[PDB]
């Protein structure tokens, strides 16, 4: 009877694996687990940064939201793969992606983090956490709360099959402000929540109550997304430039 | 293994009954029509403040009352915590930061029971203050209760009764994702069990309400934001008015 739950599960797993080049399996088999393919370049301080492409803190935060925008296209193509999603009202598809993209970015940035730093480029760099903390004062405490979140989150040791379904759950919320038709949204989340329970039950047979521990991390995602959006304040009081980046501004 | 948690469910229900004099069941019989003796005196403007204070600045005297209700609630929350199995076997310092900010995440869960879309029970349930008398208040004060209402009406949609809430209240306390917690893991093995109790209890009490377990856990997000806002505006009310005094218990919970 619960066959579609196992089915939807690898439906989502397959889209996940198409939509996202760097899988968690791949990322962690490069970070901690001695990969071998070709150790990524490491950035530990101010001069290893200089000549990695081979001011500092501004262009590093910029670079981050450059990639955040690539990500959104990856996530948007995923959402559209979730059964029921495109059949929603089209405004609602947009409200769901608008309000849920940050949460998914920070869930998946966990996959590329360990306690000592984060994979850069796509697994071809690694920027140490200790270097990031030694950035200027607007930027020295931005990436820190995400590491703090990641180590907790990875302790759950989910893989990509788990994350595939979890990501779909975040999108199909039902409490985003400005939704015109919540029921098809909440009825889909229901089927997703149920496939995720199953998946966690059989892929993590003796990690009891992982479902519950995972749902309550959605609490800490939103605190993170909140404090992140609030940090975007510096933008107003920064070394705001002159005309050299117009188009780019509204690109972001 | 099943009646494990139903004996745990039972246990907590009892303490809850013993610890909190105004349950949801009682409050829901007052806010409706189950009354000839239980009907509240309704306050909605300021000469309902008036004669209202026979049947035992205004915006201030109300706020303090609300802040004093919270003290009572801290006291009863603490008594209920001690009954949660294993809770009292934890590091003295840990217990204190388990019942720190969690005291408010719970207060607003139980405030929801005294609320409908149009107001909140007051004084023993004797009273009932409307949402709009509150919103229509002064300086920052007219801001305070409104988001509790927003949460209260969407929370109350879940249709939880006391037996459900008892366990969920427990799960809130025994979290273990709180600043200062020396020895975490014993906390989240306790909580691990509560969630088992909650899971079984919800499926059994609300068999038709699928994924209520999931919907309910999610609401903890809304709770933290509610405390955030409350704490937040509870800094302004300290510059605008340096005359109001804050209760000793509320005093050091607030950091
Ligand atoms: O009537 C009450 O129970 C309290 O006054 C209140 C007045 C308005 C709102 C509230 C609250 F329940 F929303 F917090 C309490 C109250 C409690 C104790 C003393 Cl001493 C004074 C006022």
């Amino acid at each position: 009877e619960s066959a579609d739950l196992r089915a939807l599960a690898k439906h989502l797993y397959d889209s996940y694996i198409k939509s996202f080049p760097l899988t968690k399996a791949k990322a962690r088999a490069i970070l901690t687990g001695k990969t071998t393919d070709k150790s990524p370049f490491v950035i530990y301080d101010m001069n290893s940064l200089m000549m990695g492409e081979d001011e500092v803190a501004i262009r590093i935060f910029q670079g981050c939201q450059f990639r955040s925008v690539e990500a959104v296209q990856e996530i948007t193509e995923y959402a559209k793969s979730i059964p029921g999603f495109v059949n929603l009202d089209l405004n609602d598809q947009v409200t769901l992606l608008k309000y849920g993209v940050h949460e998914i970015i920070y869930t998946m940035l966990a996959s590329l983090m360990n306690k000592d730093g984060v994979l850069i480029s796509e697994g071809q760099g690694f920027m140490t956490r200790e270097f990031l903390k030694s950035l200027r004062k607007p930027f020295g405490d931005f990436m820190e709360p995400k590491f703090e979140f990641a180590v907790k989150f990875n302790a759950l040791e989910l893989d990509d099959s788990d994350l595939a379904i979890f990501i779909a759950v975040i999108i199909l919320s039902g409490d985003r402000p400005g939704l015109l038709n919540v029921k098809p949204i909440e009825d889909i989340q229901d089927n997703l929540l149920q496939a995720l329970e199953l998946q966690l039950k059989l892929n993590h047979p003796e990690s009891s109550q992982l479902f519950a521990k995972l749902l309550q991390k959605m609490t800490d995602l939103r605190q993170i997304v909140t404090e992140h959006v609030q940090l975007l304040q510096v933008i107003k009081k920064t070394e705001t430039d002159m005309s050299l980046h117009p188009l780019l501004q509204e690109i972001y």
